[PDB]
């Protein structure tokens, strides 16, 4: 579990959005596993605007922040699960690191800000849904 809070936005994994998030929807993309909902209060997160491939992510299954190298956002094959059929997930970055399903929502950060949130994994790999191309998160 976990979310990004920037301005009047809550960014969460689409497969984990609560009923309250759907009743206050801004934008969603099934192919990226992202959903953005409106918030009454202002958030403090700054989104990174860069091409960094090294950062630190939070892993709830180990209660640890791990430094990692990660790939460029890409269309990656994600196996069928209870949340989606077998498909290509876009804007996904992989890293060698421990991750388990309950780790989704963990933030990945670089020196510039929030890069993305855990969305996939397994096999000593962890995948992050990128949010750095969502330039509109920095306005209104
Ligand atoms: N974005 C998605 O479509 C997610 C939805 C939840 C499930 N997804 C994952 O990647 C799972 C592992 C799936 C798996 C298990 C066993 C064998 C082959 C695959 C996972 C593991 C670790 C961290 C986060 C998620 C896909
Ligand atoms: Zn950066």
């Amino acid at each position: 579990s976990g979310a990004i809070y920037v301005g009047n936005y809550r960014v969460v994994n689409r497969h984990l959005a609560t009923h309250n998030d759907w009743a206050n929807l801004v934008w969603e993309d099934s192919s990226r596993d992202l959903l953005v909902s409106s918030t009454t209060a202002q958030g403090c997160d700054t989104i990174a605007r860069c091409d960094c491939q090294t950062g630190v992510y939070y892993c709830s299954s180990r209660r640890k922040h791990y430094p990692v190298s990660f790939s460029k956002p890409s269309l990656i094959f994600v196996e069928a699960s209870e949340y989606y059929p077998a498909r290509y997930q876009s804007h996904l970055m992989l890293a060698v690191g421990h991750s388990e399903p309950g780790d989704c929502g963990g933030i990945l950060r670089c020196q510039h800000g929030v890069v993305g949130i855990v969305s996939t994994g397994g096999n000593g790999l962890v995948g992050f849904a990128d949010v750095r191309d969502l330039l509109w998160l920095d306005e209104e």
